[PDB]
């Protein structure tokens, strides 16, 4: 059956069966990496995220092998788990992107998708081929997500102050300690492509962790974390993870502190990415904690002494936070967060 269980349709589906033909119309893309694309469209009046990734095939896809559907099966799982949260009680949260559903389609990439893509290339750029290259009997795996706002990447000269900062380290850090406490979860790949945001109208958003109840002020802005291409977690003893013990091209990156969290996630855990190492979160969460004093500008600066305190807060978390064990450990004991 489609969808984990919960469509009807058993086999492959064509591309039309996701996006019938008006979605498929207001289709825009919206970003990419070497796993595919990702497309922005509307439904019920709701936007929505297409990420689309060829599988199973032989033809090298932006320079990389296709993955196997076993190789992908992970990242579907920890999807859904994560997207699961936000229904829980004992450990909630909404700070994880809602899956909407998963398709396994087969056909040759939609023309209307080709010119998205197009429209992208000439506006921004790409570093993905043109994916025109497809037969009538490839594979790929669509999934179909809430949309989430905007990453913090292309927020870098967007935000307000570092007060709003304070708020996104609150929210990504409680996220992190739910699917922590709940699934043993670590996202091993949370560069600032990764956070998400956007606009709300509440004042405060509302976490569970290990049934106490407790709220962040939002500053106006929801975080969602996506993509999970190199999470873990387990249920029940049963690990759920992507192996990179013989990856060798994700250990050798250079120019970016992002780089070098690769490399320390491998000392950490001895290369052994089976097993849990939650200090892996604080790692992210210490890349990105420097992204917001080293490389995000804000629109305004902290020019009163009550802004700069905020900012000295912040300087502290970074200077103190990789003492903390786990996101868990920060949550409950920084000193930022009481
Ligand atoms: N659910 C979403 N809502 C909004 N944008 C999304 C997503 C998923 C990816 N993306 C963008 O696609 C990029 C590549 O992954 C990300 O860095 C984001 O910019
Ligand atoms: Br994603
Ligand atoms: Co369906
Ligand atoms: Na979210």
């Amino acid at each position: 059956f489609q969808s984990m269980g919960e469509c009807s349709q058993k086999g492959p589906v064509p591309f039309s069966h996701c996006l019938p033909t008006e979605k498929l119309q207001r289709c825009e893309k919206i970003g990419e990496g070497v796993f595919g694309e990702v497309f922005q469209t509307i439904a019920d009046h709701t936007p929505v995220a297409i990420k689309i990734i060829a599988i199973e095939g032989p033809d090298l896809v932006n320079g990389s092998h296709q993955k196997t559907f076993e190789e992908i099966l992970p990242e579907i799982i920890i999807s859904k788990e994560l997207s699961l949260l936000s229904g829980e009680v004992c450990n909630r949260t909404e700070g994880f992107i809602g899956l909407n559903s998963v398709h396994c389609v087969q056909g040759s990439y939609p023309p209307l998708l080709l010119k998205a893509w197009d429209h992208y290339n000439s506006t921004k750029g790409s570093a993905n081929d043109r994916p025109d290259f497809f037969k009538d009997d490839q594979l790929f795996i669509v999934l179909e997500f809430e949309f989430g706002g905007i990453d913090l990447e292309q927020m870098r000269t967007k935000l307000s102050s570092l007060a709003t900062a304070k708020s996104i380290l609150h929210q990504l850090t409680a996220s992190l300690a739910v699917a922590e406490a709940s699934l043993r979860f670590e996202h091993r790949d949370l560069h600032w492509g990764n956070v998400l945001l956007k606009k709300t109208s509440l004042k405060k958003l509302h976490y569970t962790l290990n049934g106490k109840s407790s709220t962040i002020p939002s500053c106006g802005l929801q975080v969602s974390i996506i993509d999970y291409t190199l999470s873990r977690l387990e249920r029940d003893g049963i690990v759920v993870f992507c192996d990179v013990s013989m990856d060798e091209d994700l250990f050798t990156g250079d120019g970016d502190y992002q780089f070098d969290i690769y490399r320390l996630m491998k000392k950490e855990n001895n290369n052994r990415w089976g097993e849990y190492h939650p200090y892996s979160n604080v790692l992210w969460l210490h890349y990105l904690t420097d992204k917001m004093l080293k490389q995000m500008t804000f629109k305004t600066k902290c020019n009163t002494p009550a802004m700069k305190q905020i900012k000295r807060k912040i300087q502290e978390f970074h200077r103190t936070m990789l003492n903390f064990s786990s996101a868990t450990d920060l949550l409950c004991q920084h000193s930022l967060f009481k």
